[PDB]
């Protein structure tokens, strides 16, 4: 054990510098430890930075990518040019300063900012945090980020290559529980992906399984599908992953328990944090991460909609018991 200059107790001396970052982020980046756009933007960044890792590319005789090496910040000039990394310039430049200023690696900062950002949203699990990733990285190979226009096979092959199973792909997507879209359908900027974009819960999995009956904007975006109610946006890849035979059962079990969903996500996020790295070579500083406020609310089927409105895609397994909320049907306001 060690006590930092600030008095904080921690499991290792290199966990001490992190208490100053945590202080910085919460105060400025997060405008007061808040669960808004910054946290959602950072979640896109952590996924997009880590996923630039392909053992298959390497085998083919090409640079496969450095995984969670912070190249998205280190080589933003190249990476932010990728169509998948739109609307991230400011989050990146914001993170770059914090990183330099505090002298921490970009790969560690992104991973740290993620665990910290998650704590600002009610119901989030306490994501593990390891420190010690090299500060040096190369730009990520293009075309390594799965898109909403991609097929389930495309997405699973890409994610499988990176090291994730179909079930883990579903688990990582629990992140869409705190999300919205700004560039898929600009007409309805920031339309939430679920009824609670500020609460880490199972609503995302539940609501994506409801029958698509609503077009929230003047038109149906390129990679957009009908949603269950006004204000909610449904991404084509999410709609397909929820119903595909290869992933439907995992998606289905992720609707009943907030704790289980949280467990699986944390296990998945911990997997993604060390892509291109050796766990043994990193120092655990998980104790620097604050706990998120509890989510006592239980899973429910929104606005007078019943379980019979759910398009059950894994009938081989019993559909979980979930409370049903009375109407009227909701109309989501844009994500804060
Ligand atoms: C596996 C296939 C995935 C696809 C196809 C996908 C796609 C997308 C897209 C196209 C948007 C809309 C961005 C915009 O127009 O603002 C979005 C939002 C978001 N995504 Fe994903 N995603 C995937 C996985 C993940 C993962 C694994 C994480 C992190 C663990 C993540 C976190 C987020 C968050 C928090 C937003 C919200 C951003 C905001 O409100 O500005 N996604 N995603
Ligand atoms: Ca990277
Ligand atoms: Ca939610």
């Amino acid at each position: 054990s060690v006590t930092c200059p600030g008095g904080q107790s921690t499991s290792n001396s290199q966990c001490c510098v992190w208490f100053d970052v945590l202080d910085d982020l919460q105060t400025n980046f997060y405008q007061g430890s808040k669960c808004e756009s910054p946290v959602r933007k950072i979640l896109r960044i952590v996924f997009h930075d880590a996923i630039g890792f392909s053992p298959a590319l390497t085998a083919a005789g090409q640079f496969g990518g450095g995984g969670a090496d912070g190249s998205i910040i280190a080589h933003s000039n190249i990476e932010l040019a990728f169509p998948a990394n739109g609307g991230l310039t400011d989050t990146v430049e914001a993170l770059r300063a914090v990183g330099i200023n505090h002298g921490v690696s970009f790969g560690d900062l992104i991973q740290f900012a993620t665990a910290v950002g998650m704590s600002n949203c009610p119901g989030s699990p306490r994501l593990e945090f390891l420190t010690g990733r090299s500060s040096s990285s190369q730009p990520s190979p293009p075309s390594l980020i799965p898109g909403p226009g991609n097929t389930v096979t495309a997405i699973l092959d890409r994610m499988g290559d990176a090291g994730f199973s179909p079930d883990e792909v579903v688990d990582l997507l629990a992140a869409h529980s705190l999300a919205s879209q700004e560039g898929l359908n600009s007409a309805i900027f920031r339309s939430p992906l679920d009824s609670t974009p500020q609460v880490f819960d199972t609503q995302f999995y539940i609501e994506t399984l409801l029958k698509g009956t609503t077009q929230p904007g003047p038109s149906l975006g390129f990679a957009e599908e009908l949603s269950p109610f006004p204000g909610e946006f449904r991404m084509r890849s999410d709609a397909l992953l929820a119903r595909d035979s290869r992933t439907a059962c995992r998606w289905q079990s992720m609707t009943s328990s907030n704790e289980v969903m949280g467990q699986r996500y944390r296990a998945a996020m911990a997997k993604m944090s060390v892509l291109g790295f050796d766990r043994n070579a990193l120092t655990d500083c998980s104790d620097v991460i604050p706990s998120a406020v509890s989510n006592n609310a239980a899973p429910v089927i929104p606005g007078g909609l019943t379980v019979d409105d759910i398009e059950v895609s894994c009938p081989s397994e019993p559909f979980p018991e979930i409370a049903a909320a009375s109407g009227p049907l909701p109309a989501l306001a844009p994500a804060p």
